[PDB]
């Protein structure tokens, strides 16, 4: 039927993310501990359960941390590359996934700060080395118009992140899930399916 409750399980965004129908967007930051937690355990299984209905669509939040935009640039490049190649963003071979988890580990587990903003080379190296992509290949791919448009789209992440922090899971660009009220993977997957099929 309909099992979930407006104002508790989810809310409608005042300003929807445009051009996002049939997506599960996850607004996240490399510098976000709960993003790491959810990425390790929840994001994959939930996305798998709803993959027949919505496409998993990461949105990186550039405003958080000293290297938010550098991370966004790398992620945008790596997602574009993975998707060109037909590789799932949860596949062991995903370059996006490798970079993402390398940064999560460095930042959250090893408390790496790469000289507090002054060493973007060192920051980018952590992600690119994990992904197996060269500095030169990254700077060249950054120029791709579709990558630049991804970066423009992700500017929308800030107003969504403000509401209840990150991670912020959004369905069809319209319905924001309350992270603190997520009960389980099985529950969240049904919540996403319910939201995805709203008129």
């Amino acid at each position: 039927a309909s099992a979930f409750t407006e104002g508790t399980d989810y809310m409608v965004l005042e300003k929807p993310i445009p051009n996002a129908d049939k997506t599960l967007i996850k607004v996240f930051s490399y510098a976000c501990p709960f993003c790491y937690k959810y990425d390790k355990a929840v994001t994959g299984p939930v996305s798998d359960k709803v993959a027949d209905l919505v496409t998993f669509t990461p949105f990186h939040l550039e405003t958080k941390g000293e290297y938010g935009k550098q991370a966004s640039e790398v992620f945008a490049v790596l997602i574009a590359k993975d998707k060109a190649a037909g590789i799932s963003l949860f596949d062991a071979k995903s370059q996006f996934k490798k970079a993402k988890f390398a940064w999560y580990a460095a930042y959250h587990d090893k408390k790496e700060r790469w000289s507090d903003g002054k060493d973007p080379a060192a920051f980018i190296k952590t992600g690119l080395d994990a992904a197996g992509m060269s500095q030169a290949d990254f700077e060249a791919a950054l120029k791709d118009p579709a990558v630049q448009e991804t970066l423009e789209k992700w500017k929308a992440a800030y107003d969504v992140a403000k509401i209840q922090g990150v991670p912020a899971y959004v369905v069809n660009g319209k319905y924001l899930i309350y992270t603190k009220n997520i009960k389980s993977i099985d529950s969240m997957a049904e919540l996403v399916r319910e939201l995805a099929t709203k008129k």
